[PDB]
């Protein structure tokens, strides 16, 4: 773990990284988000924003700092303030971004910005290439609603990791903190189609626990078979 | 009502020169028959369809009058979810030659709701309205995804040349006492996405949804301050 000003740096792999910030919120300080930076040949590729602007400028000064490379572009895997929040410090850094087309319908609604770009998605679930060309090796997959409408789901080509957002909790967690935009009919579907999709990663990052073993989707989604 | 005809089971109300709503039923126990409504739209030498009924054989029915009170090949349909009122006859469709269309979404439920996918996939620009590549020859029929509500996938339809816009199910008329949600629902963004729906068709007078009969804007607004008070 490393320290960079509020913001915590982890190395999972030897091209891939986990970004954390933290936001107080009533009654409960220091929230953890996770999301990703990759390191792709000459550029780098980031996966979430941190939950404010000033966080969000703070990954790309690491990402000056210890890696040395431009930002190609970052992509966003719904509309709550933890994967968007920040989206201001890339639009500002001129860094290209990508959310489901949804999630950027649905940002004026949430108080986000969208992103400039929009991500669609084929009936099986794997994004459009057409929406999602020079993503090197960020696979993005729409497994369903579950968490949101619009959560979104990114696999590290190459690497053992998947990144399940926040559709997916560690398998220590107690509850799915479902909400009104919860889909509980969906959700245990569409945490497996994640774990389906991405049959080999054995590394799964989430936003809102450390990375786990794929035990965090199956135990993920037997707590959502008991919501249906 | 005078005017309503039947062919079986179905029913079949004109609402203006080219627009007629489908309604088809479904028994379910301890209530008895529930309605459901589609449309069918004259497009020059052709019929679009919007939505099927609850079954194949109750979709069949709807082609049948087709051909017997308008006598025009029926190009294509539009569903607009994954439930069985608005998908449950999508082999009838396929087998009399109807290209089908639907939500992408919608084709990525239908195997888990037990439904048979559309052939063709629409997918939304960030604004909601559908991206033209998808629609091809849509003709008077104008796609939109209002956002999340009923379900995550559903999606409206609006009839270029009449007052009509179709809000599906996602819309109850100005005296229903419930939304009827279920554990698909969003029940965060409800509100906002029957209100879209209303400004993406703004000068529709007759709206037209899946459990109710035509109403007035007064089902959007009611709909609307419906879904505020689950919030
Ligand atoms: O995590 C998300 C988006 S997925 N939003 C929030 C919003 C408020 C919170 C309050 C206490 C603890 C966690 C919270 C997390
Ligand atoms: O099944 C669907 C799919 S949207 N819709 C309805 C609509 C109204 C109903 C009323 C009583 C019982 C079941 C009902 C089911
Ligand atoms: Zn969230
Ligand atoms: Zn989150
Ligand atoms: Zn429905
Ligand atoms: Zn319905």
């Amino acid at each position: 773990d490393q320290r960079f000003g509020d913001l915590v740096f982890r190395q999972l792999a030897p091209n891939v990284w986990q970004h954390t910030s933290y936001l107080d919120m009533p009654g409960f300080g220091a929230v953890a988000s996770n999301g990703l930076i990759v390191r792709d040949g000459g550029r780098v590729l980031v996966v979430d924003t941190a939950w404010t602007d000033d966080q969000t400028a703070q990954i790309l000064n690491w990402i000056k700092q210890e890696i040395n490379l431009p930002v190609a572009l970052a992509v966003v895997t719904h509309a709550h303030q933890d994967k968007m929040g920040g989206m201001d410090a890339l639009h500002a850094a001129g860094i290209a971004t990508y959310a489901n087309a949804l999630s950027n319908q649905l940002a004026p609604q949430e108080g986000m910005v969208a992103a400039q770009h929009s991500l669609t998605f084929a009936a099986n679930g794997w994004v459009e290439p057409a929406t999602a060309p020079n993503f090197g090796p960020l696979k993005v997959f729409y497994p369903g609603p579950g968490h949101t409408s619009d959560n979104i789901t990114v696999g590290i080509d190459g690497t053992d990791i998947a990144f399940g957002g926040c559709l997916i909790k560690d398998s220590k967690a107690k509850s799915l903190g479902n909400l009104g935009d919860a889909d509980t009919e969906h959700y245990a579907a569409s945490a497996r189609a994640f774990g389906a999709a991405f049959p080999k990663a054995s590394m799964i990052v989430m936003s809102h626990s450390a990375p786990d073993s794929r035990a965090a989707i199956t135990h993920t989604a037997r707590m959502a078979d008991k919501l249906r």
